[PDB]
């Protein structure tokens, strides 16, 4: 099925969010899981109150939830599209970056007054 | 056991969101569930940078985590029930929420300096 | 491997939140987890829309994502003392907190361009 879902969390500010960011990581999404980006959702939360290793330069913390397209060498792909997107973007070091991953049995997930199974 | 919580986050503003909600959650959701309302937490996220399917227009990521009491029957009627809660109360249209299920271990939730195993 | 992260979600206050918070959770989850605080990741979520039970009086919803050192009893130490941190920093009764854990696969967890698999 076509859904999957990205969240990060960062202490980076708003303002350094670009325009069109949601769009951006959609789009890179779905080329990504091979999904429509019509099933993408998107949540970017900055000027959080974060640390990674005790200290407060720019970090993230994000998931991926997805039903199917998650695996070893997939999630390999997908950390290096997304440490790439974060770095260039908001200026985040990939190694204080996490990004959990989630394969959603269809059955687990709730969309337009049912689920997908 | 009794635990269950849910979330949900949306970019719908704060003043959308009506007063009493949090009691309409815990309690439709108590009843939906079959748990006191004593032990249904809920949290809720207006004004959130989101977007489905690329688009801006109102929609939800939502959670519901729970002590058994899930599965695919379940989770429909969860569905049902709490994108009828999100369209009459938040305007936002079904097709544009996610809601995750989670069946949690009663070893893998904490409560009150122990868990519930 | 050394990766895990807490999170937070909580109505308290974010003046409530006492200064060096984020370092005393890494470093008190350092301990418990025997990780080293350079891997352990701290997000703290005030001022949130939030109940328990039905009611808003101080509570939290908490997360420990971790790789590995999750289980039955390491979850009851970890309650005992991230309820007593919450109890005693933020002001809020550990009978109004959950906290869901999570074991995760090295290979479901990005970092630094990759996974931990």
């Amino acid at each position: 099925p076509a859904a999957a879902m990205f969240i990060v969390n960062t202490n980076v500010p708003r303002a350094s969010v670009p325009d069109g960011f949601l769009s951006e990581l959609t789009q890179q999404l779905a080329q990504a899981t091979g999904k429509p980006p019509q099933y993408i959702a998107v949540h970017v939360v900055p000027d959080q109150l974060m640390a990674f290793g005790g200290s407060s330069e720019p970090c993230a913390l994000c998931s991926l939830h997805s039903i199917g397209k998650i695996g070893g060498a997939q999630n390999r792909s997908y950390s290096k599209l997304l440490c790439g997107l974060l770095a260039e973007r908001l200026r985040i070091s990939p190694d204080r970056v996490y990004i959990n991953y989630y394969d959603m049995n269809a059955a687990n997930v709730g969309w337009n007054n049912s689920t997908f199974a």
